[PDB]
């Protein structure tokens, strides 16, 4: 009866990591047994910036080698710097590794991902082919900005063509300059159908953790 | 004209460069003396000299005033936020018909190339309706796309690219943006995004001029 969720992001840097740590302590507060994975991550703190941050939101709980799988350094792909260092981001690895966790005593399992949904994991993958192979719900990050309502809907449209389901999308509102917020959301909410599941801003509110907590219910 | 070549120029993302690409266009034109326009039908931003948008300026000033303001210009905003919005907020109707009809009433023009540059990215909305994609479709001519070479770039192409391909849109090219010379790793970058979509790149252009630019470019209008 394990809830599943792949997140992903609308784009690069829209706040994925934050979104999952407020997702994790809801998780926490509301004594829920869960656990969030970041199988390829990038960015070194001896851990990637990304595997602290989660396990820190768990209390040190569980270990960087619990969540993550493989680790790059420079902040591009962790693709491009796979093939500069001779090693492979396979979705056969990363299959077993989260499908591992099936087993465990969790309610929720979260898996953080590696950018958007076609960020390669070579160039001959990307990260679509492994939230395919899992067949598992998606939860979609869009960081509200000038230009975020192509991208939502041009993922949102993605996913249905692969039909992988859209459990929901977050608007990560993580820029309070941006003009037209409620207006963009409403966009999104209209041309896709989808209601926005959390508006999520830099201002803590206990209306995010109400919202945030109806995904998980 | 019946032979005129259209050309719908998108971006993968709102500022990637476009109207520097269609300027670029328009000089290769201009030195071939190929007869062509380029129409901005939605703008936003206004110009730093001018009460006209930015990109109609550009336009303009790229074939020194032979086209007025009005020829290559429907709407535009002053805000350089998403034009539907704008729209919505001055009652401005941003209609699929009417865009249509003013860029299909150009082909009775003595033109061989028709440029149309759009108003940010593919799914970019022109109302709570209605997108960019549904004036192409509408079109049926070819899409010219210009993706800037940053991080993140090869999702946002590939997901522009497989938007394309659903609706049956032909894609002319696809243009590799690098105005930024401090991004890193610009032609694994660039080999990725044409081993997975399967598009070899129609032109790199990058911040210092190349001769290798004007040939790729007229390549595509040819
Ligand atoms: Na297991
Ligand atoms: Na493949
Ligand atoms: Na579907
Ligand atoms: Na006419
Ligand atoms: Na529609």
């Amino acid at each position: 009866a394990m809830k599943k969720f792949f997140i992903i992001g609308t784009d690069t840097e829209v706040g994925k990591t934050y979104i999952s740590t407020k997702l994790i302590e809801v998780c926490e507060h509301q004594n829920i047994k869960s656990l969030c994975l970041k199988p390829v991550a990038s960015g070194q703190s001896e851990l990637c910036e990304d595997v602290e941050s989660i396990l820190n939101a768990y209390k040190h709980k569980f270990t960087a080698a619990e969540i993550n799988l493989i680790s790059f350094n420079q902040a591009v792909a962790p693709h491009i710097i796979a093939a500069k260092t001779k090693v492979d981001i396979s979705i056969e690895n990363l299959k077993q590794f989260i499908e591992d966790k099936y087993n465990q005593d969790l309610d929720i399992l979260f898996i953080e991902g590696a950018g958007g949904l076609l960020t390669p994991y070579s160039d001959h993958t990307t990260q679509l082919d492994l939230i395919k192979a899992l067949q598992i719900p998606v939860l979609l990050v869009s960081a509200i900005k000038v230009g975020c309502i192509n991208h939502t809907l041009l993922t949102i449209n993605e996913l249905n063509r692969h039909n992988i389901k859209l459990a929901g999308w977050i608007a990560n509102c993580n820029d309070s300059n941006i003009k037209y917020i409620d207006e963009q959301i409403n966009t999104i909410e209209e041309l896709s159908g989808y209601k926005c599941s959390a508006k999520i801003s830099r201002n803590a509110d206990y209306l995010d953790f109400i919202d945030l907590s109806k995904i998980l219910i």
